[PDB]
């Protein structure tokens, strides 16, 4: 499934989206986000806390549900 795919990256920083940004993804420190396409510029775009757009992965943590 996509909604609850394998990718499990949580957030630790709360960053507000720009006013002039429609496809912007909001980030709330301490939340579950599952992007769709990881960029090489540190920007992951996809699914974030049930939202769609682009967010600075430089303010989030990624995990593979494996401890």
């Amino acid at each position: 499934n996509l909604q609850n795919g394998p990718i499990y990256a949580r957030v630790i920083q709360k960053r507000v989206p720009n006013a002039y940004d429609k496809t912007a993804l909001a980030l709330e420190v301490g939340e579950l986000v599952k992007v769709t396409k990881i960029n090489v510029s540190g920007q992951w775009e996809g699914e974030c806390n049930g939202k769609r757009g682009h967010f600075p992965f430089t303010h989030v943590r990624l995990l593979d549900q494996q401890n």
